[PDB]
């Protein structure tokens, strides 16, 4: 009816077109982001502006004309007497002709300039101040401890956390580490940690305001030499070569027989075309925000839409430690960007070999579109489980089952050391499983002092620092329509007398159903009682009279939220909740904000604002889910944290939404009575895989979508 | 060794030969037996003692004697009992040996014995030939009564009465639906049969239930119907749509994704031993307790002596007596006994290895359940691990998780339970169970909605909980283990370099749990985030070699303690508990608890009794479950999705570095290489494609119980 693809990310043309539009009317002194100074004017990002929902649905459902495709741009305006970041909407694509400043509309005033993310340039300007005007003042020490030459670069920095202690601060603790080659630098901290202040717009004005060496705090790298020279510093010598997991990543073992391989014996059974995937049961668009990360829209099971949007909103990591970097590190990874940092998927490792892979395009900190090759994979997996089965020996004498095969969509953000895997998986039953693994390397500190309270030793000199991971997701169900209710069902035992034997007691198992009517009644804090059955449902009912529902079951071992006493906790208020449900809104598009990380004491978005007692009885509702877990690192996280058991997320499960299990109708289901031949091709499809069905494809030659330079 | 191998058909035969000659006449085949008879109910492996078995495995000592355990029904005598008799040694038994009093302290009350097949047979005779006809009038207008009730069928329930000693079972009535689930077609009528007498001929019917009303006999019921005081509605006895069928109407399409092993299978199976590059173990089936694995070693080093299923438990709500008073303890029937063939391609991957299983239960000859186990290797389409670096140095390394898997399925009335043990190459072990098959339904007579959902025409989907119990005999770096609990906390502190500013200081929190009840964790109370069994042997970085338990469970609130029945499955009240392993505490429950949980033959909470768990041979007990409120999507079956429950056993400083780092299947390259070159990267190589195909074996099926 409405056949447009209005959820798709911008093409290169589209991106270019918007850049050209902007170039022209920003004007006096627009610099390329990739070399911008603080005092420059800069285009930080250009990406899709999502359509408003009312119009989108009108188009898709009621055949109306589609809304204007627009793009949003972030502009650092540094070349003024009162710098600002600005958000600018630009359309209508593909040939734009207007531009609108929506900053004060969305934020209520101008964006203070320090909120802006640190630029690639800014990182380089810092690393010069470090390696040219600072480390030099301590070649004595460094020649001694850390194999340092002239200046040379054998070391390497890495950033942290918020940057400072107050709204307004821009001061980052940087750890120093050996530039290892072909493997992870994060394990090889050298015990040096500089607190670089960089608020000023003139990099010359940038001071170092504290030093930390191997357990001790000094006021500068001068003092540090003074003492080292004065023999007054006991210095630990940390190697820069080694062998095994803390050094390498290459398995020293030769390839053995081949892992199992999965193929689609007579062609695939889904198809991807643009941002749009379609299979016999399922239909959806998939995307990728620069900063939010992955998203799917307009999901439909057999024609019927369940969810308008499911989308990553934020990712969080909270550290402890001995040493000022980690003890103060609260990463709000959106402020770097889960899209911006998405990475190629290595065919046969990150997804099955025959997955279909799909490029992503972007214009970030640049002036022309680039592309991450193979950023998404989509594939149909045979789970090795049945979805359902029943064997009957009792009375008759039949078998009926179906092997679960499933449809997956994956992307991976790789930020610093972390490799986040994001999955969404679509089940034949009509259920949707969201999963989030964390792999890759481990951020580490130099092992020194009271360890046990702050992690485990994992390699020599190497503390695996304790941290919590948490992720937030937006789940905008539209259960059989916009207007939804949320219900809480649970159990209870009521002690009673056996009706037919009143001497005796029995414990009466009962169901309990309560209707949650206000936003607060459906806001569940971490470590609180949570209804065993929580679902959103329609006013409409199914064929047996029960409300049509989708149940949210969580899979989270959430750590313990940063205490609310912390003046920075407003910057990730969503961590306090397991689950919340809120009235959907155009002014509440996101949980978080790329600007939250560099000023969480004065948040651009405070998710707790969304919970503001309003009815959730029969409105357009959106459910916000938090998933996460505490990580105390240990030896088996070397070289990499492994995915097994680190999976975390939620199901969306149909609860009296249908009138019966859709999989009853699967083409793949199997059935035979005891009185039949089950090794008969006409009774049973599986009887005729061997002769003569399907002959295993020739494989694409391997290839890889490479690295950023 | 073939030390934990269930009994061969030849061995099983030879014990029955012995028991036969040595119990003399009369002694009847249990498939014939009446209560007053003598009877071999079951003959299965007696698992050896740990000490003597480790002796033989770790120190070339000779093997502990191989013994059977026969359960015998001694009805032909003034004082009737059940006896547990050990017989041995195998393969040619010379001795036999009553151990009943040794284990239990008395004899076994005969009313604890499982209902035989004959018993059920007889109970049906009585109902169908001498009871239902008294209401043939009502049953004609209710539900198509005929000849003589060939259109109807019964199903047992839970414990069988209201106190110790009773043997009175509520049975529902259902249409004998052809080639699909009767469980969805409760005809509205429930009978409380009393079958305690040793004379089947003395069997009363204590009570009757119809449409929300209880009578004292079928005759009193048919009376009130004839008197027009009972509104009957005619219940349809056929239909369409998987209320009535399992066969799909939609014809089969292009095939789903097939896995294969390009250069052959990478594991082997000899007898009951599975061997692979990384994992080596033995597997089997307890007739009552079900699936189990032993002597699990990772790269030669033992992690677990034994992991096994102890019990399975379903507890109901309801409008009707049969449901509202139903707590099954499915071990009472037997997960091993009721294990079913695995349908190749559906229950496991087409190219799994499927193993037969032998048993001698309620008969005098051994028989086989074909394709009862499947073992296979499975590509997860997930990386075990991976890092792609664009920062400072350009490389990629990672590895796709393939996983090794053992499975059997128990089918108990309406349920199909799936028992999965999955072996990861991180060195982790994952235990999973899945509830599928049919639900049980009650006939729907309004005032429901505290007890379930209408789920079909005339059917109530009855609320219940599921639970299962696992014994986990971790020998972390030898027998002597301790248990640690670690977790997290936030501590307000001034910021060193800026004391005016505060800061929430995140810290780990560790604690040794010396005494059994420090490590007993009840449902509803909170659990430490990290919890593992340690050796005192430390790893290279100076940390106690550990194996963490991590639980995946949504457990439903357990039957309250106040219930006189509860001691029959006291494990339900715990998520986790750790205990001194003891030869006199082999099992968490017993086959005899079902039929008398008020006088429980084994009560689990006895095992927790203020001993020390600092430095002894520990065994961990894990309870996993969920609340199940049925709904339409459970028609025809309940699906697996989201219903997995179990636990992970995870290395925690057990090794010095992740073992996967030595993987034969690992992939690595730097950007300065040609990732498409076969010898930079084994993925850029082509093994035998097309050319042509995986070669697939001819399909076949185990069959049915005949
Ligand atoms: C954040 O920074 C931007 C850019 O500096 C501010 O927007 C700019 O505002 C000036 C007037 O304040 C606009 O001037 C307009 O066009 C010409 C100059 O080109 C001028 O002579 C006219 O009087 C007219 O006002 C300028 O075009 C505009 N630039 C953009 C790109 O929108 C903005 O006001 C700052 N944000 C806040 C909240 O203060
Ligand atoms: C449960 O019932 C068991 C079988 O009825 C019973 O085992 C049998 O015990 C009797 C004596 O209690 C033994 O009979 C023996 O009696 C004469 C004495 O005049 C002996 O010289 C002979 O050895 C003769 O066989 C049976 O041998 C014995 N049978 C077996 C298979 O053990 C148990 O004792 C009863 N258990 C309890 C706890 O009461
Ligand atoms: C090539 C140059 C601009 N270096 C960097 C690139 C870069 O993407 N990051 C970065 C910053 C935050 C998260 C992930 C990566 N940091 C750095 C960085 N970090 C410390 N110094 N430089
Ligand atoms: C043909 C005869 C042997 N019938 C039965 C066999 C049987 O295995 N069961 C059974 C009882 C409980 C759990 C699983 C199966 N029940 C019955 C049974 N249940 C009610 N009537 N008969
Ligand atoms: C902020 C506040 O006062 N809370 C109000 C409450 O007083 C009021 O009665 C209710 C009516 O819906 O809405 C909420
Ligand atoms: C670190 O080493 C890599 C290759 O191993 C080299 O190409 C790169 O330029 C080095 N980077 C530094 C020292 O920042
Ligand atoms: C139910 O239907 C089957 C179909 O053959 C029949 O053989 C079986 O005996 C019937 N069961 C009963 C209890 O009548
Ligand atoms: C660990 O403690 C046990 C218990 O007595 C002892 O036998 C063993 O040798 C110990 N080993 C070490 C290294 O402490
Ligand atoms: C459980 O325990 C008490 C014991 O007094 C019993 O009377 C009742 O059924 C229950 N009540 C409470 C409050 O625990
Ligand atoms: C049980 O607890 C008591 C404390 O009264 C303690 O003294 C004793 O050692 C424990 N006894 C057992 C059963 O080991
Ligand atoms: C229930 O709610 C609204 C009014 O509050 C109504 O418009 C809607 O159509 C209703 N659905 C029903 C009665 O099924
Ligand atoms: O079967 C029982 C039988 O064997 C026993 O060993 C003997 O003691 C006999 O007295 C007896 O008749
Ligand atoms: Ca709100
Ligand atoms: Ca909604
Ligand atoms: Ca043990
Ligand atoms: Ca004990
Ligand atoms: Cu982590
Ligand atoms: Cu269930």
């Amino acid at each position: 009816p409405g056949q447009s693809q209005l959820f798709a990310d911008l093409s290169r043309e589209e991106l270019t077109a918007v850049m050209r539009f902007l170039t022209q009317r920003l004007g006096p002194g627009l610099v390329d982001a990739a070399q911008a100074r603080p005092s420059d004017n800069c285009v930080f990002s250009v990406e899709l502006q999502l359509p408003p929902k009312a119009a989108a649905l009108a188009h898709l459902d009621r055949g109306s004309p589609p809304p204007a495709r627009e793009a949003l741009a972030i502009v650092f305006f540094g070349r003024q007497p009162q710098p600002n970041v600005s958000e600018l909407v630009v359309g209508p694509l593909p040939h734009p002709s207007y531009m609108r400043d929506v900053t004060v509309e969305r934020h209520g005033g101008p964006l203070p300039y320090h909120r802006r993310p640190v630029l690639f340039q800014e990182y380089l300007d810092i690393d010069q101040m470090i390696f040219n005007r600072e480390l030099p003042q301590a070649s004595g020490l460094l020649h001694h401890c850390c194999f340092y030459k002239h200046r040379g670069r054998n070391l390497v920095t890495m950033t942290t956390a918020p940057r400072g202690l107050q709204s307004g601060d821009r001061a980052t603790w940087f750890g120093l580490y050996y530039n290892i080659s072909g493997a992870g630098f994060f394990l090889h901290h050298v015990g040096l940690e500089l607190l670089v202040n960089h608020k000023a717009l003139d990099p010359a004005r940038w001071t170092i305001q504290k030093v930390f060496y191997q357990g001790r705090y000094y006021d500068s790298l001068a003092q540090l030499e003074a003492q080292f020279e004065a023999g007054l510093v006991n210095v630990v010598l940390i190697p820069d070569n080694g062998t095994g997991g803390s050094w390498s990543l290459k398995s020293p073992v030769p390839p053995g027989p081949a892992p199992p391989l999965q193929f689609y014996p007579q062609g695939p059974r889904f198809s991807v075309q643009g941002s749009r995937v379609a299979s016999s049961l399922w239909t959806f668009s998939f995307g990728l925000g620069a900063f939010s990360g992955p998203r799917i829209f307009d999901v439909r099971f057999q024609g019927e839409r369940l969810v308008y949007e499911i989308s990553l909103q934020e990712a969080l990591a909270i550290y402890g430690g001995n040493s000022p970097a980690a003890m103060t590190t609260r990463y709000v990874d959106g402020g770097f960007g889960m899209g911006k940092y998405t990475t190629p998927l290595t065919r046969g490792v990150d997804c099955p070999y025959l997955a279909t892979y799909v490029d992503w395009h972007f214009l970030l900190e640049s002036q022309a579109p680039k592309t991450i090759r193979d950023a998404f994979c989509v594939f149909e997996q045979n789970q090795g489980l049945p979805l359902r089965r029943h064997h009957s020996d009792l009375y008759s004498h039949y078998f009926g089952g179906l092997a679960e095969t499933v449809l997956v969509v994956r992307s991976m953000s790789t930020l610093l050391n972390y490799d986040y895997v994001w999955d969404t998986v679509f089940h034949p039953s009509g259920a949707i499983e969201i999963r989030f693994y964390a792999t890759g390397y481990i951020s580490s500190a130099f092992l020194f002092g009271a360890t046990g309270k702050y992690g485990n030793q994992v390699s020599e000199h190497t503390l695996g620092t304790v941290h919590t991971h948490s992720a937030h997701f937006k789940v905008d169900l539209d259960v059989a329509g916009l207007e939804n209710w949320v219900w809480a069902e649970d159990m209870v035992f009521v002690p009673m007398a056996v009706p037919w034997s009143p001497e005796h007691q029995l414990q009466r198992l009962q169901v309990t159903r309560k209707l949650l009517e206000m936003e607060e009644q459906a806001a569940f804090l971490v470590g609180s009682a949570t209804p065993r059955y929580l679902y959103l449902a329609s006013n409409h009912s199914n064929k047996w009279g029960h409300p049509r529902g989708y149940r949210i079951q969580m899979l989270s071992f959430a750590g313990e939220p940063l205490p609310q006493n912390s003046s920075m906790a407003r910057g990730f208020s969503w961590e306090r909740y397991q689950l919340a449900v809120t009235q959907r809104k155009e002014e509440e598009p996101s949980s978080s904000s790329v600007f939250n990380q560099n000023d969480p004491w004065a948040p651009t978005v405070d998710f707790s604002d969304f919970i503001n007692n309003e009815t959730i009885a029969g409105k357009d509702l959106v459910a916000w889910v938090t998933a996460g877990f505490l990580h105390i690192p240990h030896a088996e996280d070397i070289p990499n944290t492994v995915t097994v058991g680190n999976g975390v997320g939620f199901f969306l499960r149909p609860y009296n939404f249908f009138d019966e299990d859709p999989s009853f109708y699967s083409a793949d289901s199997i059935y035979f009575r005891g009185d039949q031949d089950a090794g008969a091709c006409e009774v049973n499809p599986l009887a005729c895989l061997p002769q003569a069905a399907a002959c295993a494809p020739d494989l694409p030659a391997f290839s890889h979508g490479g690295f950023s330079h």
